[PDB]
């Protein structure tokens, strides 16, 4: 069967290394400013809602102030939407002249412009893609959305398979060094018996295509279940591996490189009646958290139909990074720590040494359960004082001079061997 390159391998170990990305979900529904589903949710047909790119004009657009926007957070890479539900394109397509360049009076390839940037600024590039497609009509037979949107012809399955493969080879020639594929959108045929199988959807011949082109490149696809083989990575939507408060996951916790994706506000796309952006507190803890289950966080917004990154989530970067300056070396570069996540915090670990992230605990003692490597010293990341411990058979116990500071009471344990990997 399927086993990875070694380029991928490194590249799984550099994606793990990295922890947090930026998501961005782009297009004409940008516009409508009321969520990237809305050519569903309010049955919009086709034709009229392809209308609106012959007056697309994001003229505020900077693929420089974007990035540089991103990176300041600490984030390390960008997954952006090359197509998404809608059927439109954002990057320069043979397959298609429902694309940015063709058919909006903005004439530019935006993808090809952040992927410059992208390389310029030492940010990695990954491209989201939609399975699911409400306009083409060779996405027949539908499944359960996009009955709405006034389709009344219907193509080959074939030519639909076709066009996703010559539109993959496109993205992975035409782009520079791609970091990752990110499927989504086969749960809409999770209705019909045979739904969520490789042969339906070409998985084989999709996957195959990808790493031949570029074999270091990740693929993930959130389909909410068991990783398909041939997929580089896996994916939580609104949830943190082996949680399931939003309702879309539950699935095991695979050995594969793990990603949790949230947004910053509550919607992926932008949407103007949305304007409750998570407080910065929020959104280190969500990275903190992530990183002490081994996962990265992708964290998104949606940029305004005039080009610009909303205000608010600039801010919200800049102050993320702010705090990453301080700590990154506590989250980036580490894997799951072997104390899994508590309510009162996570552990993330690297070579020797154990970082415990104390994100809620008003008490002034804390007890780890891990025994059998004798802890040989405990101070205070950020000030360096020490912490007093107690190690025994059972675990150890620290206790701390005052209880504890927001956003993370953090401390650096350092053992005499190891630390582990579960
Ligand atoms: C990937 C994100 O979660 C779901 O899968 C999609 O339906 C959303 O539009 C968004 O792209
Ligand atoms: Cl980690
Ligand atoms: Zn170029």
């Amino acid at each position: 069967g399927y086993t990875p390159s070694a380029d991928n391998l490194k590249a799984r170990e550099t994606f793990q290394d990295d922890k947090f990305g930026i998501f961005i979900h782009w297009g004409i529904y940008s516009m409508l400013a009321d969520g990237e589903w809305v050519m569903h949710n309010k049955n919009l047909n086709w034709e009229e809602y392809a209308k609106l790119a012959s007056g697309f004009y994001p003229a505020k657009f900077n693929a420089a102030e974007w990035v540089a926007a991103i990176k300041a957070s600490g984030a390390k890479y960008i997954t952006i939407t090359s197509r998404h539900h809608d059927g439109f394109s954002m990057y320069a397509t043979q397959q298609s002249d429902y694309n940015i360049v063709d058919a909006t009076p903005f004439k530019r390839d935006v993808i090809h412009e952040l992927a410059d940037e992208c390389r310029k600024q030492g940010i990695r590039l990954h491209l989201y893609y939609s399975h699911l497609d409400w306009r083409r009509d060779d996405y027949y037979p539908l499944g359960r959305t996009g009955k709405g949107t006034g389709r009344t012809t219907q193509g080959k399955w074939e030519d639909y398979c076709a066009f996703m493969n010559n539109q993959l080879t496109e993205l992975l020639t035409n782009y520079g060094l791609i970091g990752a594929i990110w499927f989504d959108g086969m749960w809409d045929k999770d209705i019909y018996p045979d739904g969520m199988t490789a042969k339906t959807w070409n998985l084989n011949e999709q996957y195959t295509l990808i790493h031949r082109l570029q074999p270091a490149c990740l693929i993930g696809n959130n389909h909410h279940i068991t990783p398909f083989a041939g997929e580089d990575i896996q994916i939580f939507e609104r949830d943190l591996p082996g949680e399931n408060k939003a309702g879309l996951s539950g699935q095991d916790i695979s050995r594969l490189p793990l990603e949790t994706c949230e947004t910053m506000n509550g919607m992926w796309g932008y949407k103007i009646t949305d304007q409750d952006y998570k407080s910065t507190k929020i959104l280190i803890q969500y990275l903190v958290k992530a990183a002490g289950k081994n996962a990265n966080l992708l964290m998104n917004v949606g940029p305004q139909p005039n080009g610009e990154l909303p205000t608010v989530a600039v801010q919200r970067l800049r102050e993320m990074g702010e705090w990453m300056k301080i700590y990154a070396p506590t989250i980036q570069g580490t894997r799951g720590g072997v104390v899994t996540p508590r309510d009162w915090g996570v552990t993330t670990q690297k070579g020797k040494t154990l970082y415990v992230h104390v994100l809620n605990l008003d008490d002034k003692a804390l007890f780890l359960p891990y025994a059998g490597n004798k802890l040989k010293s405990a101070v205070e990341y950020q000030s360096r004082k020490s912490v007093r411990f107690i190690q025994d058979r059972d675990g150890i116990l620290l206790k701390f001079t005052d209880k504890p500071h927001s956003p993370d009471y953090v401390l650096e344990l350092t053992f005499a061997n190891e630390l582990p990997l579960n």
